[PDB]
């Protein structure tokens, strides 16, 4: 778990989410997970990094 492209659609998604809830539950995780196609691991790193920055 080092670094995955996200496409445009997912990051565009992860982005909405993030603006509506920076923190992330793992029932949400689990939903962003299964409709990006995404594992829950790439998800909840991007929401750290994007909370980070």
């Amino acid at each position: 778990r080092p670094r995955t492209a996200f496409s445009s659609e997912q990051l565009a998604r992860l982005k909405r989410e993030f603006n509506e809830n920076r923190y992330l539950t793992e029932r949400r995780r689990q939903q962003l997970s299964s409709e990006l196609g995404l594992n829950e691991a790439q998800i909840k790193i991007w929401f750290q990094n994007e909370r980070a920055k």
